[PDB]
DNA sequence: ACCTGAACCGGTTTCTCACAGC
DNA sequence: GCTGTGAGAAAC
RNA sequence: UCGCCUCAGAAGAUAGGGAGAAACGGACGUAAGCGUCAAGACCACCGAGGGUCACCGUAGAUGAGUAAUCAUCUGCCCAUCUAUAUGGGUGGUUCCCGGUUCAGGU
């Protein structure tokens, strides 16, 4: 019983720069997701072959890999949230470090280079924990739905393989949840934003939602078919921002009941 | 950048700062 | 000037 | 009088940069690229940034806002459904369900 209002955004300057930012972010953790999962599969299959020279089965192999889940992780596969925990957070504090050790004076070239990395400084830990976490979901479900096409599940043709995204060739879209603050007619701003320094606490007419952490953001639509959902028993579930050649649109998800 | 074309599905929970509304 | 409430990180 | 791109979430009324004479064809600067300009109203700062509309027939009330605009009820009109000429109830031209990934063609 889900819909989907999607709205076009009417977003400014300072609100189409976070936008920017944070598909940058997800495309950015979705790219180290994807290659640790691609450079770990590569030993993968060079083990697999060379020891398909001596005739083998597939529960042998199958018993051998589950014995080698405990050491030597170079074996194991990982989602969105142990990849996060284990690789990111370190990053960010890694990255806070190269802040906490350039503060007034200092050598960045021997802390930070563009040379193996191609950002200017460090960036990581500034960046919004929802945000980047979605880049970890789109590339964990690429590559569960690529070894789920593989063994016996997705009908249809095989499924190619994982493709690093860059700045437009590939989507650029980010998911952010409840139950953080969002949503139409009857709910209330952010405090700090300059809609705030106004002191204006509440949304009081039909071309407005509220975003999380981006603020409040208007639309081209109208907000009256949203507000009447919503006054029957219906809550909204997450919204969706999305690109488009240079227009940002945002899903949503109404669930009726 | 613009589409098919198809196949599948639609986020919770907790702990720590910083105004705030007098 | 004080303490619940909101906003955001962290794990997941 | 016509219509190729451009602003109004998509199609039917009103605005945008230049042309053509119901036919053809986007523009400017510099065989090519590249960059740039194209919707009106109110306050805010020294041509730059922020909010409001470009959907809501027709008359009132008082709600938020320095204000553009907006909201909720009460009169009237029209359209649209059910139960037995009457009661109610839904609107003010209609439509909308979107995300993720890869393989293709343009």
């Amino acid at each position: 019983n889900l819909r989907a209002y999607k709205f076009r955004l009417d977003p400014n300057q300072a609100q189409t720069t976070a936008l920017y930012q944070a598909v940058g972010a997800a495309r950015y953790t979705y790219n180290m997701l994807t290659a640790y999962n691609l450079e770990v599969n590569r030993l993968r299959d060079d083990y697999w072959k060379r020891r398909h020279d001596e005739d083998i089965s597939d529960a042998d192999i199958k018993k051998e890999l589950n014995a080698l889940a405990k050491e030597d992780k170079r074996y194991k596969q990982l989602n969105y949230g142990a990849f996060g925990t284990q690789y990111l957070t370190p990053e960010k504090k890694r990255h806070e470090q190269a802040e906490h050790r350039i503060e007034n004076g200092e050598d960045p070239s021997v802390v930070w280079n563009q040379e193996t990395e191609r950002s200017a400084n460090p960036w990581l830990h500034t960046a919004n924990q929802r945000v980047l976490v979605s880049g970890l979901q789109n590339a964990s479900d690429a590559w569960d739905n690529f070894w789920a096409s593989r063994t016996g599940k997705r009908a249809g043709r095989l499924v190619g393989t994982p493709r690093f995204k860059k700045k437009g060739v590939s989507r650029d879209s980010f998911t952010v949840p409840a139950p953080e603050k969002m949503g139409a007619y009857g709910t209330a701003y952010l405090r700090g934003e300059p809609a705030y320094k106004q002191g204006r606490r509440k949304i009081t007419d039909y071309r407005h939602v509220r975003l999380s952490y981006l603020g409040t953001i208007r639309t081209f639509n109208s907000t009256k078919p949203l507000v009447k959902a919503v006054v029957a028993g219906a809550k909204i579930r997450s919204y969706t921002v999305s690109r488009n050649a240079d227009r940002w649109y945002v899903s949503f998800l109404v669930k009726f009941s």
